[PDB]
């Protein structure tokens, strides 16, 4: 009877990167609006939706590493932004910090967001090392902020990269993985709104676990054969790309997924390996989808939040 509108917004170059190359993958039921102030890359975005902000400060250009640009281009188009979020009951803002449109723009979407209703999540990245501490500082600011307007925020540090290619790895390719993160949380989501489980979770268990509540994980995993369950579980909370891990988290949705098979041994396993892996007493909204079509797979989902 409920179906929640889920929408993705980038924010500055890293952002709209992020939010084409989703679009390029396919999503479907998400609505992408792509948010900048370069003119040149907002006018290759693939998304539905697009808002140029700041075109007076900044003449169609990129705000060049002022994130005092960025954030005065927000908030002089705030009534654009209201606009093209209304009706969402759920967001995601997507940027890399450290620059100056998402430094300083990402934050005001987030806050406009939560003010229009909508849970709030960021996903973020920081700059790689090489990059410099000027920009490491700037994009600290930044994440302050991001945590200061959103719901919850993840954030990627751009050096985990440098631990999962090997020296050949494309760059283009070595994003895709960051890309991952903030894609399959969504479709996560997306997937529990969709189908009724027999053990059913829904969006308010989603605003739940996530509204007003700091640091977050958002995992996926999937496997199959024998240990499938605790598999699946360990690779849906253990992503080398994060700044926060599983440890420590107070709240947790997860979600099991798997074919007629699905045993309530293996459910308890990957349940225990959560808790367990938490290190806390985490208070969890445990739910199961049978999905016959699946035959051996199992695919287990994990919002972890409560960091404190
Ligand atoms: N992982 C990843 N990081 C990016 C990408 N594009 C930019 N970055 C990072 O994001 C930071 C800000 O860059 P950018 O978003 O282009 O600046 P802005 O347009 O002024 O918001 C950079 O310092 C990089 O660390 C991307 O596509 N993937
Ligand atoms: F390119 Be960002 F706007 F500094
Ligand atoms: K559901
Ligand atoms: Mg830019």
């Amino acid at each position: 009877s409920h179906m929640a509108t889920l929408k993705v917004i980038g924010v500055g170059g890293g952002g709209n990167n992020a939010v084409n190359r989703m679009i390029d993958h396919g999503m479907n039921n998400v609505e992408f609006i792509a948010i900048n102030t370069d003119g040149q890359a907002l006018n290759l975005s693939k998304a539905e939706s697009k808002i140029q902000i700041g075109e007076k400060l900044t003449r169609g250009l990129g705000a060049g590493a002022n994130p005092e640009i960025g954030k005065k281009a927000a908030e002089e188009s705030r009534e654009q932004i209201e606009d093209a979020i209304q009706g969402a009951d759920m967001v995601f803002v997507t940027s890399g910090m450290g620059g100056g449109t998402g430094t300083g723009a990402a934050p005001v979407v987030a806050k406009i967001a939560k003010e229009m209703g909508a849970l709030t999540v960021g996903v973020v990245t920081r700059p790689f090392s090489f990059e410099g501490r000027k920009r490491q500082t700037q994009a600290a600011a930044g994440v302050e902020a991001m945590k200061a307007a959103v719901d919850t925020l993840i954030v990627i540090p751009n050096d985990r990269l440098l631990d999962i290619v090997d020296k050949s790895t494309p760059m283009m390719e070595a994003f895709k993985e960051a890309d991952n993160v903030l894609r399959q949380g969504v479709q996560g989501i997306s997937d529990l709104i969709a189908v009724s489980g027999e053990v059913n979770l829904d969006f308010a268990d989603v605003k739940t676990i996530m509204s007003n509540q700091g640091s977050a994980l958002m995992g996926i995993g999937v496997s199959s054969g024998e240990n499938r369950a605790v598999e699946a579980a360990k690779k849906a909370i253990s992503s080398p790309l994060l700044e926060t891990s599983i440890v420590g988290a107070q709240g947790v949705l997860m979600n099991i997924t798997g074919g007629e098979s699905l045993s309530l041994f293996e459910a308890q396993e990957a349940a225990d390996i959560v808790q367990d892996a938490a290190d806390e007493d985490v208070n969890m909204i445990f739910g199961t989808v049978i999905n016959p079509e699946l035959q051996d797979e199992i695919v287990v989902t994990v919002i972890a939040t409560g960091f404190d």
